């Protein structure tokens, strides 16, 4: 695994673009993603369980995403894939064996663009509270 | 799907010199593949009950590549993947409705570099008859 | 290098339905390029003496594409590539020190996608003339 | 352009693994190059004048590459480019029309991954003095 970051103005960016295709995921707890998200983010359960299932290759990164979906899902590994927490500043700040961080390996096998929101919900929440649901 | 083609000769030359994981998919029936197929080939049943399976998205292509495998099947969109019917020449000259241009449409969406060995396993056991395996 | 192939009937399907940017490069002498060539083709020199430079990575493809371009040919990694001369059936049908073996090396490098014309503008000609210019 | 950033830790991360080959653009002047850089980064002038041969498009990314390297320099769009200069913190900190945003589009339409250093040459060079030459 690699690990890169995005910032909010440039997902932002992105998104305001009909350049390229994004898959926005939360990996937060759903009470959390819930309560509030952004916009056309695919909630994606931060279990402990799920995390040993992903790890033991017993779940496909692209079978929970599409589980996951309450719209169906598309997969396809041209799709710029940010994904986001709480908080987290970078991919560095992460623990070896944490649940993101195993989601971003596999997520990085996937998809050739795969970028940490720096800040996580957090900060975007804080500069685009227009771009959330509740 | 777009439907490019790789020639016998190219893929043993793209096998030989690792430079490159190769994922080579037998899209044959299971009494075919069983026989004889290419060497390390993963077998993808062409069951016209996993047609439409597909086609419904109620099955990913890389969830059936890893279910298909004996060994732990390495899902990774940077992977080289390469498909054989029995005798097909090129992509061309399928049917719009055919296992074969379903399997291929679902493979270019989750991988970079997909394509269909021209002349199929026929010309391939009919020039390296010791890359396959019984 | 590892040389896949596209059918002429792909070519004109990936150019309809404009959903991805084909790069077309036609790979023969200036005097069979300006008699007649595929719709927006880009001539490269089938100069030996540009293949040696080509070798010598003296000048690079993408320049070398710019350079061989009356509009502004907009070089992207992303774009598919399709390479024509008169009349080769695939790649391994090329000898191993030649200007086309040569120039599909290096644009296998600045480029994702790289298709030669299965039958080269021999059988396109033959088959779309109305999608070729004098 | 989209604009994505990697941190120093992830680099290092990058740089000691065999799993990427890398591409090291330090984007200041020669004279903070000449001073100090990180190791085996490739020194691309910061100059006013080629940032507008660059945007003329009358220079290509790939060509200004390898004419600023002293080595023969790998020009391959599967590189991983992380660009730096001396204290950036993210691409969205970047004006519009500056000279690095202006290398980062150039890069990312030849490149597949771009990334900009976080902290650039400054925090790099504060954490690991041992990686840069003088």
């Amino acid at each position: 695994m690699i690990g890169t970051q995005i910032v909010t103005e440039r997902l932002v960016a992105l998104l305001e673009s009909g350049t390229e295709k994004v898959l926005l995921i939360d990996s937060r707890p759903f009470v959390e993603y819930n309560t509030s998200h952004i916009l056309e983010a695919i909630n994606i359960n931060c279990s402990k369980l799920m995390k040993r299932r992903l790890q033991q290759d017993k779940v496909l990164i692209t079978e929970l995403i599409q589980h996951s979906a309450k719209h169906k899902v598309d997969i396809d590994c041209s799709q710029k894939v940010v994904v986001y927490d709480q908080s987290s500043q970078d991919v560095a700040s992460l623990s070896s064996d944490c649940f993101l961080t195993v989601l971003l390996g596999k997520l990085e096998k996937s998809f050739n663009s795969v970028h940490l929101l720096a800040g996580g919900f957090a900060e975007f929440s804080r500069c685009f509270p227009g771009l959330c649901e509740g």
